């Protein structure tokens, strides 16, 4: 996992403002667990909008599929 | 930890449905919640998970995920 690729995507992500606190590591079965706190666009309801793009992303560009995305505005 | 009364305080929470994937490990907390589908919980649930773990369980460190 190239961690300046999983930034540079969830900045690329439509209706991300910002985030912090991204942790990436490995579980015990060696596959990647990611938590991370998202600022969303105040226009966008990102449980709708951008959690599904997050979660597309992070699968096909990372093969990161033990995901937590918390946001906040 | 009491993963039990962890259990039923989310539950307690107004604009909770249902949760799952809760992992507490050393103190870091992450969980899935359902919210009510009415209820835009970044505001209305949120910040009251987030008081109520502190307040009861001296955790501070959490990534709350709503989703469904
Ligand atoms: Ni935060
Ligand atoms: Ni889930």
């Amino acid at each position: 996992v190239d961690l300046a690729e999983v930034e540079k995507q969830i900045l690329a992500t439509p209706g991300v403002k910002s985030f912090h606190d991204l942790h990436i590591w490995a579980l015990t079965s060696g596959k990647a667990s990611l938590t991370v706190h998202v600022v969303n666009d105040t226009a966008v309801n990102p449980e709708m909008e951008v959690l599904p793009e997050l979660k597309q992303m992070l699968a096909d560009k990372f093969d990161i599929t033990h995901v937590t995305i918390q946001f906040e505005l």
